[PDB]
């Protein structure tokens, strides 16, 4: 029961808050490229990759029709990083801050929707 443009306007500020965390968004702004990074094991562990640029493109092109599909992609992003990376790593620690930021902000948006 959502217009494509009202859903986008509602959820976009939540994505921007993730993207604007500096430095914590930096490992998440682009899809992981195992070839470029030289980590051939990546897609053996992460079957369904996700990142902030992919989420933005989906929010911009009507690929979310209910709020929970957007929320699922954000958690797929967090959970991929928490599965592949060491708990002490920059990526894991940065993921944990992005999740805090998401949690602290997503509740009213989902209430208003
Ligand atoms: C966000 C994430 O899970 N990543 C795994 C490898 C790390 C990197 O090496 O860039 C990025």
């Amino acid at each position: 029961i959502f217009k494509p443009e009202e859903l986008r306007q509602a959820l976009m500020p939540t994505l921007e808050a993730l993207y604007r965390q500096d430095p914590e968004s930096l490992p998440f702004r682009q899809p992981v490229d195992p070839q470029l990074l030289g980590i051939p094991d990546y897609f053996d562990i992460v079957k369904n990759p996700m990142d902030l640029s992919t989420i933005k493109r989906k929010l911009d092109t009507g690929q979310y029709q209910e709020p929970w599909q957007y929320v699922d992609d954000v958690w797929l992003m967090f959970n991929n990083a928490w599965l592949y990376n060491r708990k002490t790593s920059r990526v894991y620690k940065f993921c944990s801050k992005l999740a805090e930021v998401f949690e602290q902000e997503i509740d009213p948006v989902m209430q208003s929707l």
